[PDB]
């Protein structure tokens, strides 16, 4: 009849206990916050307008994962996974008794399958770079994938340790810097788990999810942070979608050669500054005295945002650990921030696959040159001060 | 010091309206619930906790101003017309220059810039002769020249409540309860009317001249598209989303080329605003149910998981149109009766409705679009019957 305890990192589901973040019975709630990231606000609108009963509980029939992921040892190693719930995809199975007992437990992960058709993959086929095999890649250009949507679930003591500050400071600052969101951050130190109203990520798996846990199977992977204006709209000011679709191409070939491929797509728009800040910086970049130069790229963000980047890649490897990933043979990525995080978490990276020069869009030179000067991996020449001062950016029109 | 500046929502001028002060550098100046950047205030907090970002930092807005002048328009002050974004949010540096100088730390909630967008479907449209570069709107590279505006949410709680035909205090209590107590000020600070929710906003892509949006004598082609990452980015063939998005973009480019103007609004409402986890759960149940993935079961599968078919509440979606001065949409590249009802209900005339051509429906999206048509989505001709909707049109899992 009371709220179930949570022992983060315990080796069984029973011992770990379920994340109860629903609101149908507040005496059962054992976390701060609520499911579905931002979309709790829309659920509130649906309740307030009469469309949805505040008493509704999901019918989870037939929703269970299409592919079995874990459990793996990483799920129970202390401090290893702190920003998602390793049991979040299998709650209907591992918490069946708690559900029947009356605890309204929602999945925070869902696993299904798809056929993804990307125009860049269809072109890769037309140009003889890819050849359909009928298993991973079809003649239509469709790739067969497993995909997993993963919503955030933060163990605040683990997150604090991840960031080298005390938990009470992390929680106080979370409370203050959001204008006082969730006073239980400072008022309920007994609650260790937080469901923030932020986007999560989506994992695309090419081949067998279980091979992600076998470091003897060659793994091609990219962690991609959302860039809507490119990932969807193809703006030529940045490398994002070209890098994403190049990685997808490489992942398909990886699977075809008998390995496995992984793309994680994490919702951190604009370096987790959001899109308004991102567009303000573009304007400042193009209007500054001297033109849009690579040697001012980072400074223009700094002046608006007070920081260069807020993605905190130190939590990004949790999804890899959830998947059992223990080694990445081909990391399709250049960022030294991502590379240090992944390898700093124990995961070997064998080959770093930089973005081929011919995929850089017409107004993305400023970005990629600044990034290589800042330490992003490249096999070739790093731009020196003189090359960074070239006005490589297009004028405002 | 000075107290918090009052806010008179929908006042005739920026000065009378008052700035949205949602920063945290000075708590005494805050005059709203919440903070800027939607979801991304959580990351800002992390940056401050880690010591990477000073809690005293304030934006240098030098050179950030809109690339295109949007408004002001009468709709910015019509009662209850715009309740989910701040019409002054793009121009705070100009219209609240005084208050900034009096020490009120005021951030934009809107940014307006320009871009060259290069979509593969547009390149292919050129190869097939559906589109022809003109050098001004569409380049031979396939790049289209656009103005784009990122709009983050700013809610006037009394106006939002009215829009939903419920009392303001009921709306605010339910927002508080159903989020697990997100912002107690919702129930504790009835004097604060304005709420900055931690949700995504939208991005408007304008083909041609933004000022023409306010001129109903200029032919407007428009789509309001709700985010579907798994299609809009990854092209899953279960749904129509990216085909509809890129079809609309093609139509907007052409509209601008003929002397008109185009608009695509891209709103962050993943999975009918249920989010992506619920969306994937429903796909699984669709494909495993007795009798297979059929269109007459499509909406039932969502209701069983989510308790509703849809949470996007299109009732707030026309606000951006009114912000842009749109009074008439000559070609609405959309089918949803929910969107159409909200748009016309809000006073915007719609002339032609442009359905998704049959040949752009992906291989496993037949279930979706048939169910939508049978549910009342616009279609130029016949709607499917009880039979037809009962055909197992959906691919099996793995499949
Ligand atoms: O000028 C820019 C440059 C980058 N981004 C954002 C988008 C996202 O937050 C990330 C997109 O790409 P990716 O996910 O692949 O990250 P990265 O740091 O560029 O590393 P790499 O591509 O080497 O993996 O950068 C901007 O908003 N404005
Ligand atoms: O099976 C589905 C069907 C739809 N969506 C969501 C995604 C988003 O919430 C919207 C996709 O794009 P759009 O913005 O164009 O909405 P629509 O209702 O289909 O109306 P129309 O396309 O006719 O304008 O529907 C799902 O999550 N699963
Ligand atoms: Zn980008
Ligand atoms: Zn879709």
């Amino acid at each position: 009849v009371g709220a179930l305890p949570i022992h983060w990192g315990a080796p069984t589901a029973s011992e770990r206990g379920p994340v109860v973040g629903t609101t149908t019975n507040r005496a059962h709630r054992n976390v701060i916050g609520t499911h579905s990231g931002s979309y709790s606000i829309y659920r509130a609108l649906a309740v307030a307008s009469g469309a949805l009963s505040r008493h509704h509980k999901a019918d989870l029939t037939d929703t269970a994962p299409t592919n079995i992921i874990g459990p793996y040892p990483q799920w129970s190693q202390p401090g290893k996974i702190v920003s998602l719930d390793p049991w979040g995809a299998t709650v209907a199975e591992v918490f069946a008794a708690e559900l029947a007992a009356g605890h309204d437990i929602r999945p925070s992960i869902a696993v299904t399958k798809a056929h993804v058709i990307l125009p860049e993959v269809m072109e890769a086929i037309q140009k003889g770079r890819l050849h359909p095999d009928g298993r991973f890649l079809l003649p239509s250009g469709a790739a067969l994938v497993t995909k997993a949507a993963i919503e955030p679930v933060w163990h605040l003591p683990g997150v604090a340790e991840r960031f080298h500050c005390s938990e009470t400071d992390l929680r106080r600052v979370l409370f203050e810097e959001t204008g006082g969101m969730y006073p239980e951050l400072v008022t309920r130190s007994d609650l260790e788990v937080f469901l923030p109203p932020i986007g999560g990520q989506t994992v695309y798996i090419f081949g067998d999810a279980r091979d992600l846990a076998d470091p003897g199977v060659e793994l091609t992977a990219r962690v991609h942070d959302e860039c809507n204006g490119s990932d969807v709209f193809g703006s030529d000011i940045c490398t994002c979608r070209p890098y994403l679709t190049h990685a997808i191409e490489e992942c398909i070939q990886g699977a075809q050669r008998g390995g496995v491929g992984l793309v994680a797509y994490s919702r951190k728009e604009g370096r987790a500054l959001g899109e308004v800040t991102k567009f303000l910086v573009y304007n400042a970049r193009k209007r500054q005295v001297g033109g849009d130069t690579a040697d001012q790229y980072f400074a223009r963000t700094e002046c608006v945002a007070g920081v260069q980047d807020m993605r905190f890649q130190e939590m990004m490897p949790d999804v890899l650990h959830w998947l059992g990933v223990r080694k990445i043979h081909r990391l399709v990525s250049m960022s030294n921030m991502k590379y240090d995080a992944i390898t700093g978490s124990g995961i070997e990276v064998v080959e770093r696959v930089d973005l081929p020069a011919d995929l850089i869009p017409a107004d993305a030179r400023v970005e990629i040159d600044a990034k290589m000067a800042a330490g992003y991996f490249t096999p070739g020449a790093v731009p020196d001060a003189d090359e960074l001062a070239k006005v490589k950016g297009r004028e405002l029109d």
